[PDB]
């Protein structure tokens, strides 16, 4: 009996942690300089709810001319990750325009996806608060989380929410 397999793609604008988080997912270390351009998927085998499942996982970088990759895994997404950092009000004000083109390509008035305030280390540096990406979120009526790639807080949990969205859906 086969696993089910959820395709998630992590977006996000530049510098947020979506290449932080998603390599503290799968490989359980913090990188610092990884390359801003490089666009991976990854694989991890994860017991969700007590369900086992495999996760397709697509870290998403720069704005260039996609990949025929990007646009499968844009339409193909099961569920996103919509990260942001809590550091940059730029980075949580680009969100709005990342639900559009998702539920633009999707083709749907709902798609599951999670909000992710990263860097919530970043206390001194806050310029988000936690209620204001609260707000969002239930504008949205979309989960919210706040998470560390830094301190590894909520890092697989933002990963199987998005699993929980998708297996309600
Ligand atoms: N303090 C802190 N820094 C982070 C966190 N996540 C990522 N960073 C830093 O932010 C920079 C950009 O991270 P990256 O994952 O490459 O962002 P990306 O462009 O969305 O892939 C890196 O130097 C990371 O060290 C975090 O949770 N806390
Ligand atoms: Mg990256």
């Amino acid at each position: 009996m086969a696993m089910t397999e959820y395709r998630l793609v992590v977006v996000g604008t530049g510098g947020v942690g979506k290449s932080a988080l998603t390599i503290q997912l799968i490989q359980q270390h913090f990188v610092t300089e990884y390359d801003p351009t490089i666009e991976d998927s990854y694989r991890k085998h994860v017991s969700i709810d007590d369900e086992a499942c495999l996760l397709d996982i697509l870290d998403t970088a720069g704005q260039e001319d996609y990949s025929a990759m990007r646009d499968q895994y844009m339409r193909t997404g099961e569920g996103f990750l919509c990260v942001y950092s809590i550091d940059s009000q730029q980075s949580l004000d680009e969100i709005h325009s990342f639900r559009e083109q998702i539920l633009r390509v999707k083709d749907q008035d709902e798609v599951p996806m999670i909000l992710v305030g990263n860097k919530c280390d970043l206390e001194e540096h806050r310029e988000v608060s936690t209620e204001a990406g609260q707000a969002v979120a239930k504008s949205y009526s979309i989960p919210f989380m706040e998470t560390s790639a830094k301190k590894r807080i909520n890092v697989e949990e933002a990963f199987y929410q998005l699993v929980r969205e998708i297996r309600k859906y």
